[PDB]
């Protein structure tokens, strides 16, 4: 007491349809704007022309982030060879990054952080899409879990792990999984270092990665104790559901090289539009 | 000395903020430790040998 | 709201008389002290021996500082002799500074600080003690006003400074003084540097020297156009009144040697007390 000085304005709304349109006729400044500000024009129909009564009853719930995402996408293939230079092990493990697939990452990266749990699906079949009577175990390996070093290895006793058994003959595999990181959300884009200390060239690959993202290892195996003849190839799905979103940003306009960075061709640097003649000519 | 786990918390030996702390226990169970199907044996039979 | 973590025991006694003693028999440990904790033995005769009841009206009337410090004191002594080195000039500039004389400076450096009002007194006489019928000037220069620098200087036209004029003969002038430092008291001890920058051995004079005690000038003159005959002695009492202090502190027990700093001949370190043969023998 003895000394005086130690004593969000935007909400939600529902809009389940599109605003309507009302009338107006021959009659205050609402047509110029102050773009400069960094706000959109909030100018409409009404205000520039004379306008009918129209009901518009079109419905908004297709846009909802949920309906965008909850689509199930391809974010991995695996794929375990019987003659060749990969894996005449008859195992697999799989770093989890669902970066090497545009189509799916394009749409994520149009968002800065995300949360969300995820359905995935696994169909499996024969390199030329034939299928065979063979046993497959898919094990969940979360960060610190013993890898398997072998189709033998210890670690397909599986005792704790979650672990998936299925023929490849089963309509594919199919299970939940919930929003893992340690962090209230995923997010696309870390513009930082994951560890302490001098950020030389060397470890430069450092630069964007971020241990909230990385959830362990998928490994797959044929369930034997001996080789099988067949080859295999295994197609991943996810479908993303109980979303939230924050921050948009830009759309990728360049072709994406590499599954952990923006990099670009810089020596081809594609325009955002295609290009014509003259501004005057169509 | 007496075989008995120290009761001393945070608030006893620094000055510390209030957090409403929501972290589940539920994972911990000895039912959701155990209920998981692991590996207890392997039985063969062979053809020739 | 949202955030939880942002939402003197001793006093005063009036004791006019020392306090009494009350009766006591033959009988709780009073007599031990644990005086490691820095505390003063609160046992009394009563604890110690059987006593009788004494009614004490002794006085602690004369132990109050006020009447410790109010009793003047000499804390200058200005000379204006008519032959020789000093000032032949007939006037005289002095730098007030009243720790040139042991017998008050000891009592005041009892405290570390003091806040008072003074009544200055000037008695002025020839060398030899004989009064003539010689007009003076006294005036105070505070910090900033401009010091005379002759008999004749216009700033004996006293326009805004205040001036006391006095014959010799007259009683000795004296008047009241205010406490003018800028700080709250008036400190004799200051450890540390008036101004900022590296303390260099050249400028070591600057240690303990602290601005708020400096008070400016006092200067005096005969009043005349022509020199006078007589060599004059002015000695300045103090009496402090309306005082208040702080923080006792340990008694000098060594000789003082310079009115700016606590020097002490380090080759003769004289003892506190006394001493004798035997610690058995008095
Ligand atoms: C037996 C079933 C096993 C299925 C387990 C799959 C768990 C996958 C969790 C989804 C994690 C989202 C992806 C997170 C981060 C991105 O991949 C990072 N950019 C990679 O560094
Ligand atoms: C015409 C009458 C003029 C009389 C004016 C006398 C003013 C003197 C004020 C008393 C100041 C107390 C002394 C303060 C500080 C000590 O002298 C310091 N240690 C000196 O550095
Ligand atoms: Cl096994
Ligand atoms: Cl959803
Ligand atoms: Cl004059
Ligand atoms: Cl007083």
């Amino acid at each position: 007491d003895p000394i005086a000085d130690m004593i969000s304005l935007t909400a939600l709304q529902v809009l389940p349809t599109a605003a309507n349109t009302e009338a107006s006729s021959h009659r205050v400044v609402p047509a110029l704007q102050a773009a400069e500000t960094g706000a959109s024009s909030n100018a409409s129909d009404k205000n520039l022309i004379e306008t009918r009564c129209v009901l518009n009853h079109h419905s908004t719930q297709e846009t909802a982030i949920g309906n965008f995402f909850s689509r199930a996408g391809l974010v991995s293939i695996i794929t375990m060879p019987t003659t060749g230079t990969q894996n005449t092990d008859g195992y697999v493990n799989w770093d989890i990054d669902l970066m090497g697939y545009a189509q799916l990452r394009r749409k994520c990266e149009l968002f800065t952080y995300m949360r969300f749990d995820a359905e995935f699906t696994f169909v499996v079949a024969k390199p030329n899409g034939e299928l065979v009577p063979q046993l497959l175990q898919y094990m969940y390996v979360p960060p610190g879990a013993p890898k398997p070093t072998s189709r033998d290895s210890f670690a397909w006793q599986t005792a704790t792990n979650p672990s998936v058994f299925v023929k490849m003959t089963d309509p594919p595999a199919q299970v939940s999984v919930p929003f893992m990181s340690p962090a209230s959300a995923y997010q696309w884009f870390y513009d930082g270092y994951p560890t302490f200390g001098e950020h030389l060239q060397a470890n430069d690959l450092d630069y964007g990665q971020c241990p909230n993202n990385m959830m362990g290892t998928f490994s797959i195996r044929t369930v034997g104790i001996e080789k099988s003849p067949h080859s295999i190839t295994l197609r991943v799905y996810m479908r993303i559901k109980h979303v939230r979103a924050w921050i948009p940003r830009p759309l990728r306009n360049q072709p994406y090289l590499f599954k952990t960075n923006p990099n670009y061709k810089g020596n081809d640097i594609k325009c955002t539009s295609t290009s014509r003649d003259k501004i005057t000519t169509l």
